[PDB]
């Protein structure tokens, strides 16, 4: 009537990709991970955020660490 296999779940698909990018570490220590990245998800892995609540991330993007757009002083 109104019906089919795969309700959905193929943004794991996406995030099965990047899960050997990151292991959520580079992201943000998120607990305040020590130099280590075992630990990271032994702990509380930050993609697990995603990955796990892919069904909607929301808000997403967090900058900890990379951390862009500066301060420049612009206009010579």
């Amino acid at each position: 009537m109104l019906k089919n296999l795969a309700k959905l779940d193929q943004t794991e698909m996406d995030k099965v990709n990047v899960d050997l990018a990151a292991a959520g570490v580079a992201f943000k220590e998120r607990y305040n991970m020590p130099v280590i990245a075992e630990a990271v998800e032994r702990e509380q892995p930050e993609h697990l955020r995603s990955w796990f609540r892919e069904r909607l991330i929301a808000h997403r993007l967090a900058s900890v660490n990379l951390s862009r757009l500066p301060y420049e002083p612009k206009l010579k």
